């Protein structure tokens, strides 16, 4: 009779035992590849970031009207596709945030445009030699960019990763066809 | 538990710049350009709370849908389809909050901290430093 | 049968404690071949 | 149990260095702009 | 986890220690060519 | 284990995520999220 | 009578847990406040 | 009984952190004075 | 409870790096003094 | 790559062998093995 009744419950307690056991691998399945994918991001934050050689813009009767920037990936970066990448401009107008466009040129209006100048992909930093450059069109981001003003321009990757430029027009630009900003 | 728990720690917002318009000689607006931290997921601004400590006031904003702002907070989407939630680690949202509206117009010099909360908990913090010089500036940088 | 409930609970935990392990370890690789490069 | 408890703080730990290594590059961009100028 | 956090930190020291070079670098460039002419 | 993603649904493209829960016979679960890399600009194979 | 006595002791090890789950969380709750400050 | 377990282990990394951070402290305390001098 | 092992690390973990903060304002301010007499 | 800025345009000219060069430059060597890569502290490339 004793007997009957302790093996009825030791399946009780086998089976509850066997849920506690689901409860804990499971969460820790799961927290496992949140706590994975967190560290491969946060180090792609850290890494992947967008390094400018220099930026150099042509002149139009006496202003400027492009300001094209000559980024490189930076030290220890996997690749970068710039065609997702977020450009803000505070300048002495506008306040906007420029977001890439399929081919313009001329008509990049509020967006900027990259051209490759060194490698295979246009749009995407591969390898550290690999260097493109960002188009952005002055009068159409607000007005023709005048004698000495400034653009603080800060290039923001997918990943957060931000590098802030500070583009500073010569003070005269008395018969030059394009200057160093 | 588990997946909450994860979830008020995972899901952060970070704030990638804070840029204000400059109307006669006062910061009218407070935009906040936001982005999903580090493995974070679906993260909707429409369930989330900001408190504006600033100089004259001490309140709460909560969230709206479209200059007529005041006491709330309205979100315009500038990358990646919905325009309140965000979904891949390559969207941001703009935050807008009318700052003449929640107080008075923002003068130079005065600080404001933010704290915006997500819908599970997760907190981050901004200190807003409006410019202590105005003087001829279309748009600063808080 | 309370005995019998703690053994099946604690292969639970030596588990748990392996995939936690795990995961430090290979994430400490992959930020030093980061760090290294 | 322990386990979960090291992965929660874990993701914590990471989230910090990355706030802690932003403060420090975009200072560092900032002074470079200044500097430079 | 205190090993995780460091690497991240590490990386952030290097790269802006590499900004600061380039503006030394820089800058010194520029003022050769200025002094040059 | 070999699996067709392009018969499954399809083609994997870039920045897509599969949840996978491999479940043996008796019951045990075991998650993995395939991370497919976020861009696949020249790359033969890559690491999920 | 195995089944009664299966549930008083059941009854005292929620209880016991609970215990633990309180002194766990209210020991943390104040290094929270301490180490904030 | 799983919480009479926790309740030891419990006190056991309270005065092992205290341990770890007292060592931690010290160590700093000699660095102080000699940077000094 | 691992986090309870964090918390207490954490505090000697900030009143640590405030000490070598201490160190590095004070001679640097007693430098000054020397410096501009 | 190498930037030019001159009176005129504003290009950046890349490596192109074989001239004598549209918007490219050309590495001969002056002093060394390579004609293209610098080795030692020695050598001179034109
Ligand atoms: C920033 O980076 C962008 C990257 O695109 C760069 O863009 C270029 O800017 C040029 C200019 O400075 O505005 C543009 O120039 C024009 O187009 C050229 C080409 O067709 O792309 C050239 O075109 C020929 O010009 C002759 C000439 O007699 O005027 C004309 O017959 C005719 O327009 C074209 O004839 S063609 O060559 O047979 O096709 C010419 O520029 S040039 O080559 O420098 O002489 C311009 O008309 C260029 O298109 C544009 O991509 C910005 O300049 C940077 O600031
Ligand atoms: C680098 O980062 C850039 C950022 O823009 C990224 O560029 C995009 O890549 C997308 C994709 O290739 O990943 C391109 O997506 C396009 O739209 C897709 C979808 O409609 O959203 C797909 O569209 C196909 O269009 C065909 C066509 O006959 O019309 C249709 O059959 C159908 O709508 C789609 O079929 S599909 O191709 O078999 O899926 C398609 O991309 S795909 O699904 O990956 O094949 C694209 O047309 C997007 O245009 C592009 O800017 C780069 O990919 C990154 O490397
Ligand atoms: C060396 O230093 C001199 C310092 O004078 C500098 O050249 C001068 O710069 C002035 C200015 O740009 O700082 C030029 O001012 C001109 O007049 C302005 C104003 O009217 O007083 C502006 O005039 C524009 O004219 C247009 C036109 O269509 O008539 C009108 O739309 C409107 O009146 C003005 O529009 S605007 O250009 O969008 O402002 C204009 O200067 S501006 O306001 O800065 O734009 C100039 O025409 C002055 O002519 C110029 O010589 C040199 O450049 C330095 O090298
Ligand atoms: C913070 O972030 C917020 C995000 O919304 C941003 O808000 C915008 O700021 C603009 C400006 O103040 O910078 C506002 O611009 C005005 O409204 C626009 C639109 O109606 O929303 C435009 O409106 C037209 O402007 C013409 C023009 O001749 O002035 C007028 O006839 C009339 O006001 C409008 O006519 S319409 O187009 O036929 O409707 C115009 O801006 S524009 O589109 O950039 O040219 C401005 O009048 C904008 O409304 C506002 O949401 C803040 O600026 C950031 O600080
Ligand atoms: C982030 O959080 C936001 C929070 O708003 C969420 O966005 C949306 O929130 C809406 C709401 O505020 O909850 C949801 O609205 C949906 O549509 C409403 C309306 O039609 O516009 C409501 O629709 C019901 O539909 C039934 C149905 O039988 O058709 C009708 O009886 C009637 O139209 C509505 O009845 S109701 O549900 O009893 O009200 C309803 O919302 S409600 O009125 O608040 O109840 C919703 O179906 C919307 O779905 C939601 O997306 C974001 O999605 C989050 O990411």
């Amino acid at each position: 009779q004793v007997g009957i009744g302790t093996l009825i419950v030791f399946i009780a307690m086998v089976l509850v035992a066997a849920i506690a056991a689901g409860v804990l691998i499971n969460t820790a399945g799961y927290l496992q590849s949140k706590g994975s994918a967190t560290g491969e991001e946060a180090s792609a934050q850290v890494s992947n970031r967008i390094n400018i050689v220099s930026a150099y813009g042509n002149v139009x009767x006496x202003x400027v009207d492009y300001v094209n920037l000559t980024v490189r990936q930076a030290a220890g970066a996997d690749n970068i596709n710039l065609x997702k990448s977020t450009i803000q401009w505070i300048g002495p107008d506008x306040a906007t945030t420029l977001t890439y466009x399929x081919x313009x040129x001329x008509x990049x209006x509020e967006n900027f445009t990259t051209x490759s100048i060194k490698g295979x992909x246009x749009x995407v930093l591969v390898d550290q030699s690999d260097r493109i450059k960002v188009i952005m069109y002055a009068x159409x981001v607000x007005x023709x960019l005048x004698x000495g003003x400034e653009v603080q321009l800060t290039v923001t990757t997918q990943y957060g990763s931000k590098t802030t430029y500070w583009a500073q027009v010569p003070e005269s630009l008395k018969d030059k066809n394009a200057v160093x900003l």
